[PDB]
């Protein structure tokens, strides 16, 4: 139980990660959508010391969608909150930012929502 | 890659970062006045390749809002990309989730944008 783990998200892509004690989240990505192949190297930060309320813990990561296969110029980030229970979940909202020119900056960026769970859907 | 150093947004938050060879950033978020209880740990990613078209670079990073003095229970992701020249520029979208508890969990994000320059 927690956040280290394997989580899938409703589209099927594969999220590896590690809570480490400082609060650091480490591990590999895999979209199952996009310009994307194979595994990406995520970086992020969760609250080591959550409320005791009955709330979620907050998290977030970034991918930047370049490894040794291609390179899409375009990193998202993750930001959410990881709710313990019967089935744990990982709720998030999510920004994809594309390097674009000044003229292209104003359709540089989507916004969508994953929900993770370490079942695959 | 032009984005090691430090860096101000428009309402007087700084940070400083190392934008490694592998594609990684890593730094402290803090505020102008850098107070120790105000500098959180900072962790992101950028592309260390970037198109040579005149695109900018894209990147990313998270500030989890606990540190060793106070815990907001809540973390700050910004997406956005760096602009390079004499007026460099890394222009921001960011969402800040809360820790809530499932009733609460409709009001739990905050949306808005930052612009960082290297100049005060």
């Amino acid at each position: 139980a927690g956040i280290t783990g394997t989580w899938y998200n409703q589209l099927g892509s594969t999220f590896i990660v590690t809570a480490g004690a400082d609060g650091a989240l480490t591990g590999t990505y895999e979209s199952a959508v996009g310009n994307a192949e194979s595994r990406y190297v995520l970086t992020g930060r969760y609250d080591s010391a959550p409320a005791t309320d009955g709330s979620g813990t907050a998290l977030g990561w970034t991918v930047a969608w370049k490894n040794n296969y291609r390179n899409a110029h375009s990193a998202t980030t993750w930001s959410g909150q990881y709710v313990g229970g019967a089935e744990a979940r990982i709720n998030t909202q999510w920004l994809l930012t594309s390097g674009t020119t000044e003229a292209n900056a104003w359709k540089s960026t989507l916004v969508g929502h994953d929900t993770f769970t370490k079942v695959k859907p």
